[PDB]
């Protein structure tokens, strides 16, 4: 897989996000696209970091051969930009699988996303 | 397929809904379930009825061998209660395939969570 170097114009954009409870250990992973498409999946005994991976997997599954995805997660960006072969992470190997089956994917990090944010922090 | 007659204990209840712009033929379909799972899909060239039948389908697809669905569509209630074999609509045929796959499914009609879901399908129509 290759990552695009600039946005795909016309492709649907997913503002993926994810949150978890330190104490309850529960979370939400979801998204929101510029087409008004949406999704929230409550998670059990997870971590922020995994919710954010969860986020990015959701959007990879729901999307279309050419996609643009927007996280605020540095942790997920690094993994993906490294382009692993395989990982000991199951969730990761999954994403990895999803990226290989796409024609064009563009991912971007960012500090809209507040939309998905209110959403995930239930 | 056979419809249960009471809400199934232990199964997640899906509050399904759909809505379309009568002029633009723009619509949304989706659900909100008691476990906080949600979904909204943007639809093209559709009616209030196709939107509603789509909401059900989505629910059927995202749930598991046992499901409680609660709709406000009498339209969808009656096709589904009829226990059709086959129908002239693709959509419907897909719904059926799902119903058949399910272990247990209770479908109810209402005219709470159903409001959360309204607002969501309703935003942009």
């Amino acid at each position: 897989y290759q990552l695009e170097k600039e946005p795909i114009v016309g492709a649907e954009t997913f503002y993926v996000d994810g949150a978890a409870n330190r104490e309850t250990k529960l979370g939400k992973a979801g998204y929101v696209t510029n087409k008004g498409r949406q999704k929230v999946v409550p998670l059990t005994n997870t971590t922020n970091q995994k919710t954010e991976l969860q986020a990015i997997y959701l959007a990879l599954q729901d999307s279309g051969l050419e996609v643009n995805i927007v996280t605020d997660s540095q942790y997920a960006l690094g993994i993906i930009q490294a382009q692993p072969d395989k990982s000991e992470s199951e969730l990761v190997n999954q994403i990895i699988e999803q990226l290989i089956k796409k024609e064009k994917v563009y991912l971007a990090w960012v500090p809209g996303n507040e939309q998905v944010d209110k959403l995930v922090s239930a």
